[PDB]
Formats: C-alpha cells, structure tokens, sequence
C-alpha cells in the first residue's frame, strides 16, 4: 500500500467537501473536466470522470465511491482508464489537527501490473495540492470564482437546440463574433477546439475548450487556453424539459487572477473584474441561447 500524507491550513470538515464534492473538482483542479453520478451500485455511488491530460487528449474512466461525512472517510475503486491507467483503490482520510488545520491522508493501491506507479502518485499529489489550496484560499475564492447560471425558455425539441450547440464547428456562420473554430473530435463526444472571437474594437483573441458532451442532457467545458484575467473557467449548456417545453441553462464557473486586474484598467478592483465577466459572459452565452431557441422553435413550426 502506496501512502501520501499532507497538512492543509482549513478545517477538515472544508477539506473533505471539497474533495466529496466530485463534480466541481473542474473549479479548483486543472485536470478536471467533469464528473457524471452513474447512481448506486449497492451503497457505493458511481461515477463517470473525465480528465483533459493534454491539448488533445482526454481520460475518462468509471469509478465507485463512498463517502462518510461523520467519520470524514472517502473511499474509491476506479476500473482501468481510456487510455490506459491503471486500476484504483484507496481511501482519503481527513484528520483535525487544529479548528483550521487538517492532516490529509490518501492510501491507495494500483490494481495490476501496467501501470505508471510514478504518474500516478504525481497526479494525486497534484490534486492534493489543488484541494490544499481551494481549502486554504476559501475565503478568497468567494471573491475570485463567478459562479453563475442563466437561463432561457425554449419551445421546442431539446435535441433541436442540444444538436446546435454541439456542432460547435459550424459556429463561425451562425453565430456573431466567432471568427474561426477548429474543431477535433477523434473521440465520439470528447470535442476540443480553438476558437478566435471578435469584438467591435478590432482585437481577436484565441481560446482553446474543452467539452464533453453527453446527448440529451448537456455539454460541459473547460477553456484550457485561457484569456490573462482567468486562472479558471469551466461552463456548461444543460437542458431540463418542462411540461411545455424545455429550458436551456448556460452556467460559468470563471476564476479570477489577481495579478492579471490592470488589464481592465488602472484601479481594476476584483469586484469590478467581478461585474466585467458577469456581464460579458452572460451576454456572449445569452447570444447562443437566443440563437439555439430560435433554432429550435423553428423546427417546432414555432
């Protein structure tokens, strides 16, 4: 049995949700994409994960985990990846040290003979540190991270709407300001793409996201080519039906870097880089949302 024992300057119950939490590990854990609940699997909860692990490439495994708020136990199995890595199984303990210290303790062992022993204890260092700091820095995180979802009524098919916001290669002629978009999908619904927008005072800026796509439900992303305001940003396009239609929902998730303020101007304050993304974002998403709808509507026969 492998070992890796850190101290976290936050309280352990913080800690722990933090690392519960498995579908917001994107916000806080670079490798992160996505994670899936699959349901129980008698008494375990599985789940799909999903890591980018470079500009191209993604890892997706399946996964069971069980989760002990009281006695602040994690345990995990992961089944062998794609592309390989190994089998998992371990367990995270989080222990009191002080009311804002904590002692974290991952135990864990590769099932099989193939693996990368090396990589494997690197990237569960990584995401180690990772929680260590999303714990430590809580406080400002709640003034760096813009959280949001905005929502808009469709009256028409889900599929509609999902089918047009998941051929992102057809962008550059549908939708304004989005000036070039090179698509890759090797893998059936893991996307990735460079994409060059436009604003009206000349400049052009490339990013490069990250999507999985999941039919019928949503399509959740991560920019992995950033722009110099943001360490982090993660969304999703998410349909929820209704009895009279379904409502579309574009979530952000951004990150903001507090070195990178100026470039909004002398002064830049964080809460000013707060309502900068805010509306930016949600007036960017909101252009998709109206185009998807009237997409969507128009198939309907309104």
């Amino acid at each position: 049995t492998l070992q890796y024992t850190a101290t976290v300057a936050a309280p352990a119950p913080l800690v722990f949700d933090l690392v519960a939490g498995l579908e917001n590990w994107p916000q806080f854990h670079g490798p992160s994409v996505h994670a899936e609940p699959l349901g129980r699997r008698d008494g375990a909860e599985e789940f799909q994960h999903w890591w980018v692990i470079d500009d191209r490439t993604v890892r997706t495994w399946r996964a069971r985990w069980r989760f002990d708020s009281q006695a602040l136990r994690i345990g995990y199995t992961y089944d062998p990846a794609e592309p390989a890595a190994p089998a998992q199984h371990g367990e995270w303990t989080f222990r009191r040290l002080s009311d804002a210290s904590t002692e974290v303790r991952v135990e864990y062992e590769l099932l099989g003979d193939e693996g990368d022993a090396a990589l494997a204890d690197r990237e569960l260092r990584e995401l180690v540190d990772c929680v260590t700091d999303a714990a430590e820095r809580h406080e400002e995180r709640r003034d760096l991270v813009v959280d949001f979802e905005d929502p808009l009524f469709v009256a028409g098919a889900v599929d509609d709407a999902y089918t047009y916001l998941y051929e992102a290669d057809k962008w550059p002629e549908r939708i304004p300001h989005v000036a070039r978009l090179v698509m890759e999908e090797r893998v059936p619904n893991i996307q990735f793409f460079d994409m060059d927008t436009t604003t009206p005072d000349g400049s052009a800026h490339t990013t490069r996201s990250v999507r999985v796509c999941l039919p019928g439900d949503k399509i959740v992303y991560k920019q992995i080519q950033l722009p110099k305001l943001l360490t982090g940003h993660t969304g999703h396009w998410k349909f929820t039906p209704t009895r009279e239609g379904f409502v579309l929902g574009a979530r952000h998730t951004a990150t903001i870097k507090p070195s990178a303020l100026p470039i909004l101007g002398e002064g830049t304050t964080v809460l000013d880089a707060r309502k900068y993304l805010r509306r930016v974002l949600s007036a960017n998403s909101m252009g998709n949302l109206r185009l998807a709808k009237a997409f969507a509507e128009e198939r309907a026969g309104v």
